[PDB]
RNA sequence: GUCUAGAGGACAGACGGGUGUGCCAAUGGCCACUCAGGUGGCAGCCCGUGGCACGAGAA
């Protein structure tokens, strides 16, 4: 529970110090640059890499450079020999590196310890299995090995004098330790990035091994195709099933025009979604063997290989090396909490007033009149912050003791100041050499109540395993009965009630509603379990106990402010984007006209034909003045179409395109000026319904702007007026920042949102006035997240649910959850979520979603409410909210010890007894436990029956398997627990879901009855 | 009214003081050099009916 509080030093009156701060900074960095340069040098090896990747130093260059330093060193401390063989001296240097960085050889080390131990023999003449290394070193005349930076030429600074036969000032220590700490990190980072590349190469190389199977020629053909295309695949190639089915009728040695026509046929059926015409058109020629000759699958299979192939192409072998620079690569001056050894500081409460604090620096430095000398005790004011107002001091006599305070949470925590770092914006750093803002980053160590009670881990972590970090969750089932009596039920409802009862909250993440949470309490069945106000509660059996069951307390929908829906609201939302929708629709055709330019042929005709007369330029969404202007240049192109020569035509477009490009620039310029600075209504206080943030829609909307501007500009460079070299600077530096902070702010609030609920505090507006957290319900020990991908499973969640934002959001929340959750001891756990939205809890049988993403009723589409068959086969249909039910599923999965082996099975054809069978993918038990030496067979080929007899790489399991799917090689089976859908047998996957559609699609369609 | 999870339920109806980081309709203004976008130089908002969060560090 280290929280970091950054504060701004009002280093305003004293510019004697401000320069000092800056001088410190530059100075520390030089120190670290010194040692760190020694260390990089200090391994006899190894090639050092720096991208502009090019390797800055070999190999020998490090070795040749190091010897000189050493031999120069031997000369500096008078040596009467021996001076080691160069070769053997090198070994010692290597041996020393490793002790200095244990991580280099995959071991462990503490920079605090290794700095404490090693500096004095290294940097000191002592006068005014490591010990082999040091004794060996002095034998060779290399003590001290390295200069001490502050007591040196390099430092332009007058420090406080050195006495008492100590050769190292405190700072020489901090700089050394930083230098080690840094290498230790770098060494483990370089090893990881180097490894990932090989696993990419090795895993990629599998796909080449299994899939292409001695048919090089096809591969070469596409290689040859791609270059044909770039001369003057991915998942563009959307209609290949259909385009390729139809072509089969057509003949090789046949006219192309017949081929082009089929592409046009599928474009209309499948528009919007179609692969580039050009890819297909290119396909049409005598090169159609790639489609033409089985496998047909090959391009679709290949497209994946190209996915992987790029990734290694875009992935790097070595972690690049840069030495710190004050300005380019800053590292920060570091301090220590009062006590402990090195430079220290003291937080002063209310030093200059109430709520006005300051920081006393034992050992700050200051420059006067261009002379930089050291100073002893300095206090610096500090801008008042809300964050500071939170913390408190427990004992004046022992400083560094603070009460860290949370209100609602009803806890008051205890703790201490850790050490600080002084740092500024990285934007300013180039500027500094001048009033540039400076902050102090101060760590804060906070003791959870469990940490305070002296408990090593809280009482209930005994009962819940977690794993993989990526915490997985499993319950210990014996221990629930034990546990509960020791900690039985209570009124206690705050942070207080943590010991008292056992509770789990399950949270599902979704775009419309940020979290849907489910709370279940564990109580004995056949006790008061029947006692319910009014109706009996809903529950789940637990695997361990026949008198223990999980009672559901409440299920809720947690929404960030932006979530609410309304007529007034929807209106405002569509206005916001109206211009942007138009501008993107305008550019699309502006980019189309360019296509008319060709040069390469075929492109010119296809592009030309579509634009002019079919159906027409789109009135529906364009901005009108453009609509006219386009129609103008549109007529103009037509008149001159037969008449003009190829140049007259090509150069007519260029000039024609300029005409519309320029007009847009005013629209763009106009619009950016409005969004960038304009009147808009901005809320005050708390407004229940608000317009965008913190929703995904709002975040999305800001991205979309950025990602348009990147294209408006990019267009100009490709075709149109501009040609310019691209400088390092990226787009929309202001916007990029905004967005990222929106995003930061989103998920931090999303944690606190989820985190408050577990503790069962609700935020009640009245008066609002003041709305304050008031505790409501007893707290929940454990929090259940769901798991993340890759990969995206067929028939679990629409893609609408899956986009970089959702993935990013998932990742962000988990992290902030485990981080936020720490202070008050809440476990954070995850549960496989696959088909947690597809099946019921607890029929529980497969379903579909309805009605909506007159007054509508019952229609079926993805989102937002689940419906399923019950008990069974009409029977009846059971209706449930969609994301509420995913959460409830998570709970069932916990309590019953779910493994996905229960529902799904990946397997491929092999023959065991002169019979073809599906033989499972055994990785990894429970699946292995259940299904080892079981084998599946069919008579139908749709429904399957079971007869008797180290790497998991899940991310890569589906990918190798989806292609196996493309051939007949692999089949997936899925099964209903309920026995409703197929009699409960394993059914091939695709049929299984259709049977599911037909089952509910049918009653619903039928219920309509008469016209 | 409909639906199950029985619940915050989902769906319909002038003076004085401050300015740690950001979000919430929340992406500063002006001029000059090479419609977007950089690069260089110059000079609002809250509090005494405004809300919300916040470990940071490195890439």
């Amino acid at each position: 529970a280290v929280k970091s509080i950054k504060v701004k030093l009002r280093l305003d009156d004293m510019p004697e110090i401000r320069a000092g701060l800056w001088k410190l900074h530059k100075e520390v960095n030089a120190g670290v640059r010194y040692y760190t340069e020694w260390l990089s040098l200090l391994r006899q090896e190894n090639l050092y890499r720096r991208s502009p990747q090019e390797c800055d130093k070999t190999a020998e260059e490090c070795k040749a450079e190091l010897l000189e330093r050493l031999r120069a060193r031997q000369v500096e401390n008078g040596h009467r020999g021996p001076a080691g063989s160069d070769d053997e001296l090198l070994q010692l240097a290597r041996q020393l590196y490793e002790l200095l960085v244990p991580q280099a050889i995959g071991a462990k080390g503490d920079a605090q310890q290794i700095a404490r131990k090693f500096l004095s023999p290294l940097a000191d003449k002592d006068a005014v299995r490591t010990a082999d290394v040091l004794r060996a070193l002095a034998d060779f005349g290399l003590k001290p090995l390295m200069r001490v930076y502050t007591d040196s030429e390099m430092s332009s600074v007058e420090w406080k004098p050195l006495r008492k036969g100590q050769a190292v000032r405190t700072w020489d220590r901090d700089m050394f330790q930083q230098a080690i700490e840094r290498m230790m990190s770098w060494e483990s980072w370089n090893q990881r990035v180097g490894q990932e590349y090989a696993k990419l190469v090795e895993q990629k190389n599998r796909f080449e091994q299994k899939n292409f199977v001695g048919q090089e020629h096809l591969v070469h053909l596409v290689n040859q195709l791609q270059q044909d295309m770039k001369e003057a695949t991915g998942r563009a190639l959307r209609g290949s099933d259909k385009v390729f089915e139809k072509w089969g009728k057509l003949a090789p040695d046949a006219p192309f025009d017949l081929y082009d026509a089929e592409i046009k046929n599928v474009q209309r059926r499948n528009t919007r979604r179609f692969g580039s015409h050009d890819l297909f058109a290119k396909l049409a020629e005598p090169e159609y063997q790639a489609l033409w000759r089985e496998d047909a699958s090959f391009l679709t299979r290949y497209a994946v290989y190209n996915s992987i192939l790029r990734k290694l192409n875009h992935a790097k072998m070595f972690a690049t090396f840069t030495l710190p620079d004050a300005t380019a690569h800053p590292i920060w001056t570091r301090f220590d909490k009062l006590g402990g050894n090195l430079h220290q500081y003291t937080f002063l409460f209310n030093e200059f007033g109430e709520r006005r604090h300051a920081i006393r620096f034992h050992k700050l430095l200051k420059v006067e009149n261009g002379v930089a000398r050291e100073v002893d005790d300095v206090t610096v004011p500090i801008s008042m912050s809300e964050q500071l107002d939170n913390l408190l001091p427990r004992d004046p006599n022992e400083p560094i003791a603070l009460y860290f305070r949370d209100y609602g949470a009803e806890q008051h925590f205890t703790g201490e100041f850790g050490g600080a770092k002084i740092q500024c914006r990285r934007d300013q750093l180039a500027h500094m050499h001048g009033a540039r803002d400076v902050y102090l980053n101060v760590s804060v160590r906070v003791q959870s109540q469990s940490e305070a009670r002296g408990e090593r881990r809280p009482p209930y972590a005994a009962v819940f395993r977690l794993v993989g970090d990526n915490h997985r969750a499993f319950v210990h089932f014996d221990k629930l009965s034990d546990y509960l009596a020791e900690h039985p039920d209570d009124g206690k409802l705050g942070s207080e009630g943590l010991l008292s009862g056992l509770r789990v909250m399950s949270v599902d993440l979704g775009l419309r509603t940020s979290a849907s949470i489910s709370v279940f309490r564990v109580a004995r069945k056949d006790e008061l379990k029947p006692n319910s106000k009014g109706r009996v509660p809903f529950f789940f059996p637990i695997k361990g106990n026949d008198n223990l069951v999980a009672v559901h307390e409440r299920s809720q929908l947690l929404k960030l402010p932006g979530e609410t829906e309304s007529k007034d609201l929807r209106a405002i939302r569509e206005e916001r984007q109206r211009t942007l929708r138009q501008l993107r629709t305008q550019l699309a055709y502006l980019r189309l006209l360019v296509r008319c330019g060709s040069e390469d042929v075929g492109r010119r005709e296809r592009s030309w034909a579509k634009l002019i007369e079919q159906p027409v330029d789109a009135a529906n969404h364009m901005t009108p003045d453009w609509r006219e202007a386009f129609e103008n240049e549109l007529q103009k192109l037509k008149s001159l179409h037969g008449i003009c020569s190829d140049k007259e035509w090509m150069d007519a477009v260029y000039e024609s395109v300029r005409r519309v490009w320029r007009h847009m620039g005013k629209q763009v310029r106009d619009w950016r000026k409005d969004v960038r600075s304009g009147e808009r209504p901005k809320i005050r206080g708390y407004a229940k319904d608000v317009v965008g943030g913190n929703s995904i829609e709002q975040i999305e909307y800001l991205e979309r702007q950025y990602k348009f501007l990147k294209s408006w500009s990019f267009f100009g460079k490709v075709s149109g007026q501009v040609i310019r070299a691209e400088k390092g600077s990226r787009f929309a530096i202001t916007l990029r920042e905004h967005i990222d902070h929106a995003k930061e702010d989103r998920l931090k609030k999303l944690a606190d949102r989820i985190i408050m609920e577990a503790l069962g505090y609700v935020y009640a507006l009245d008066e609002r006035g003041k709305g304050k957290w008031v505790a409501k319900y007893p707290p929940c020990q454990l929090i259940l997240l769901e798991e993340l991908s890759e990969y995206q499973f067929n028939n679990d969640r629409p893609p609408s649910e899956n986009n970089q934002l959702m993935q990013w959001s998932h990742r962000g929340v988990f992290q902030e959850l485990i981080n936020q959750a720490q202070v008050h001891d809440l476990l954070v756990g995850t549960m496989y979520a696959a088909f947690s939205s597809r099946f019921d809890a607890r029929t529980g049988a497969p379903g579909i979603r309805c009605r909506r993403v007159a007054d509508d009723l019952i229609p079926t589409g993805e989102g937002e409410i689940f419906v399923s068959p019950f008990s069974a086969e009409e029977g009846d249909f059971h209706q449930i909210h969609a994301d509420l039910n995913a959460a409830q599923n998570l709970q069932q999965r916990l309590w019953s010890d779910f493994d996905i082996s229960q529902i799904r099975l990946r397997c491929d054809w092999g023959e065991v007894d002169g019979e073809l069978v599906l033989i499972p993918r055994l990785t990894g038990k429970r699946t292995a436990d259940s299904y080892s030496n079981k084998v599946f067979y069919t008579n139908t080929g749709v429904t399957y029956y079971e007869r008797e007899r180290e790497k998991l790489s899940e991310e890569e399991a589906e990918l190798l398997v989806e292609a196996d799917e493309a051939r007949e090689k692999s089949v997936v089976l899925m099964r209903d627990p309920s026995g409703i859908i197929n009699r409960g047998n394993w059914t091939r996957q695709k049929e299984f879901w259709s049977m599911v559609n037909q089952r509910i699609e049918g009653y619903l369609v039928k219920q309509i009855r008469s016209r």
